[PDB]
Parts: C-alpha cells; sequence; structure tokens
C-alpha cells in the first residue's frame, strides 16, 4: 500500500509524529496513525511535507527550529539533497540562501539548526513510506 512516507532518522529508533503541542518529533510509534506524512517532490529540487491525516503542519522558523501543528504553510518546504547509497538530506529552503541545513532529531526532538550541518548524524535521514510489496 503506497501512502505517506515515514520520518526515518539515523538510528535511535524513533518515528517522527505530530502532537498538538506544536511539534512533529520522533517517538517510536507505528501503532497509531500519527507518523504518516505525505512527502513528494513537487517542484524542482523542492520536497513538500504535507499532512495526510496527522502527517505534519510544519512551519520553519528562523530556519533553525522547525515546528508544526496547526497549519502547513510553505515554510514547510525544504530542498532535498541526494546522498549516495540512497540516503536523503534536507536543506532549509526558507533560508536556503544561506545554505543552512534541515536537520531533525527523530531520536530526539524537533529539528535543530544549531547543529544542522555535519554536527550531528541526525542530519542523515531516510524517507520510507508504506510500500506495495
Amino acid at each position: 500500500y503506497k501512502k505517506p512516507k515515514l520520518l526515518y532518522c539515523s538510528n535511535g529508533g524513533h518515528f517522527l509524529r505530530i502532537l498538538p503541542d506544536g511539534t512533529v518529533d520522533g517517538t517510536r510509534d507505528r501503532s497509531d496513525q500519527h507518523i504518516q506524512l505525505q512527502l513528494s517532490a513537487e517542484s524542482v529540487g523542492e520536497v513538500y511535507i504535507k499532512s495526510t491525516e496527522t502527517g505534519q503542519y510544519l512551519a520553519m522558523d528562523t530556519d533553525g527550529l522547525l515546528y508544526g501543528s496547526q497549519t502547513p504553510n510553505e515554510e514547510c518546504l525544504f530542498l532535498e539533497r541526494l546522498e549516495e547509497n540512497h540516503y536523503n538530506t534536507y536543506i532549509s529552503k526558507k533560508h536556503a540562501e544561506k545554505n543552512w541545513f534541515v536537520g531533525l532529531k527523530k531520536n530526539g526532538s524537533c529539528k535543530r539548526g544549531p547543529r544542522t550541518h555535519y554536527g550531528q548524524k541526525a542530519i542523515l535521514f531516510l524517507p520510507l513510506p508504506v510500500s506495495s510489496d
């Protein structure tokens, strides 16, 4: 069943899910349906994080701390960098002008520009949707 993809971050075993507290952060849950974000690459170079039912109403602020619950504006848009061996990266297309990275802590907390760059390996993520196998 192809559908909204999952927020895989390098391994601390979490899944990034939205809460009404202004967050989409990782907790290990696939038991409910909070972890389903519809992630396409809609424009050239841009990937779009849109909510399915719970999938994320993200807003990038300051371009460092990216939090989302109520609305998904386009600030949610980030530029996708393709690493080899099929790993994906995100650039913060909000301040893309300054080359700042989108990096998330799924194993942590909502995503943190103070270390978005290779400070943390939480800047290494995979987009894994439910697949029709």
